[PDB]
């Protein structure tokens, strides 16, 4: 209320999270043997890092993101299903910035869009299940 | 009306619906083996209901979230004609650069009338056999 | 707008603006073989020829949407055909019907209006018509 | 005038013509333009040209606010000269492609189009455009 | 005076030349030079030539009165045995030519209002310089 | 007052800060063999002095000068993660279409923080070990 | 002064060069396949009829950019060899009015140089260009 929530994709397994009250940095690492996101960071504008995963993947992605910088396109690839996982963020900013995490083999959403405020999902080994959340 | 009703692309059979409360979240499922649509859900602004129709059996499905100001600006659904007909993909694009494309083309395609994406309508079994979507104005 | 093709078919002539058009034709004879056009504020389908082709195409128009680029394909000579459609609109929506192996015409562009030509089994003869 | 006079490019031989809708005939076997038609703005007439004997043609009907903003006449060059081809694109991003352009080109200059000029006989031997000013 | 000369590109050969609403530019695909050079004047009937027109190929570029080249590219053979071989043109309203080949050596020239050219020439054009207005 | 980006690659290496109270030159030195970062330079606005920092022992390298006026648009250091991780890439492009590449990134990125380039921050022994920029506000 | 300085890139060898005066209206560069260098540069100024030149025009390529009174470079790119030992490979410039040139070869090292109104260059050059810098006004 006051937040959006785009809808978690991804299996119904792992731990659940939820980091919220907006983002300034966030990073994904991501495995080229297992084709995952494994774990993710987050940053607010706070000093504490906010991690879930386990972060044994061989590539990871930081997008740090100015106070005024909104998304204005968001991409998750994601394995659905119960049994289900996320496999790849790409992410473009209201200033040309982008990244990509991971891959994007099988199943997209493309999100709801602006000021990007937190994540939530489940998480243990690998990614299971993200949904990012915006301001109103 | 107060909405425009684009033309339902595909054949007669399946289940009739008609989803209507703006939408907000829209998937669709669909099949390599198949290559058809099988499956549609959607949200509705202001409404926690997960409104859906046709059997989810296919290995891919595509999700788009709908701003509450953005609006279709272009839209192709691809389907075999004929009362046996399926509809067979969609191409959606927003007032916002954000874009889906589910299942396949290679038959025969619509171009719809465009903007605010209010609701769908058709007919789903296994496979949807029918959509046309629903516009506001 | 110049109707292009043979002098061949069944004459017709559909007016009231087009909010629908539909376009059927075939890999096998790569004519257009059916057109079909709705109008606003009236239910009716105005069909025309033989929609015995394997493809078929539908363009809907917003009410404020101008045809800006329309081209159609046919065979010259008073034995000839209308054989394709590409159209274009305000709003950057384009359908493409058909096949173009060997005449052209880029018509005239605005609110299209109505649509005039003959038909059998084939399209032999299309037209197309605008406004103000 | 209160014309401008593209220059006729091709040959020197056919008959003499001097002249919102322009067609054009060409050959696949000859690879050249063999007759061209032009409709005036309210004026009902067809003047036509040279022998529609090819396997082809286009028309560009011009809209009555249309200007032509780039316009590529391919020809053979020399007193047997022909010309072989025409491309056409208006202001409103219409387009027209006639024929072949293997040899020699002239870009002309641009406006509203207001006549043609040139000599025909079997084929096109030669054309030039007129614009306003 | 009220002239801008473009460096005047290719050999020290051929015939020395000084002469716009029309170009035309020749060439041969066998030697891969310009060979022939013609360019008419507002309000003035003649065709100024230069060089043999003995090439395969030709183009004419016709400029609007109001039409100014923005941007102009010629191809030449540097050294005093040396050939111009190509001109690109493009103008104000987005017209465009090409001439000839550009396989050795190029010059990027001043644009304006195209006003005359300069140059050598015999059989081919043996050197070449566009003049602009100042 | 500034910005500080997050500095990317290992522990390792001696720490520097530079920073005047903005960056108008700033120079990567970077090897085929080792495909790191191994030297950077930086000079200042009203201040003729080389501020140094790593071994520039590699075949490579670029300079990058800045207008007093222009500011960092898109900005992207290439690194190997972990306590042994390293430096191996900088992209930068300025407003005013300016760009430079140096280096390898076959591994992670960061896309920065954006703004007037003020400093720079990390350490270095034989290689760039770690990296940071920081910006104005 | 009123002039800014590009860093001079390339090695120390060669005979130094200074060409200042209006600003740059033409600029041309020698380059060869065979050693992948610049070889010599000529530039000529506005108001003033001599060609000023250094270095030893062998090579087997050229190219020549005129640069309007009022036109400005908003892109350039020198290639060099770092060291004592190194030469200059090569230039990329881009004016104000859409023109760009490329001479010569980029396959070591790169300088993206400050821009404005091309005033003048310097550098040195004997065989090959063994060094230069650019130089514009504020």
């Amino acid at each position: 209320d006051n937040y959006i929530y785009s809808t978690e994709v991804g299996g119904v397994g792992g731990t659940p999270f939820t980091f919220m009250q907006t983002i300034t940095s966030i990073k994904f690492n991501w495995s080229d043997q297992y084709k995952l996101l494994h774990h993710i960071e987050v940053k607010f504008i706070n000093a504490n890092i906010y991690a879930t995963g386990d972060p044994k993947g061989n590539h990871e992605v930081i997008l740090e993101i100015d106070d005024d910088e909104t998304i204005i396109g968001s991409v998750i690839g994601y394995k659905k299903g119960n049994d289900g996982r996320c496999t790849g963020v790409k992410l473009t900013t209201s200033k040309g910035k982008s990244i990509m995490a991971g891959y994007f083999e099988e199943s997209l959403i493309t999100t709801y869009t602006g000021k990007l405020a937190g994540i939530k999902g489940g998480a243990g080994s690998d990614i299971d299940r993200l949904g990012l959340i915006f301001l109103k």
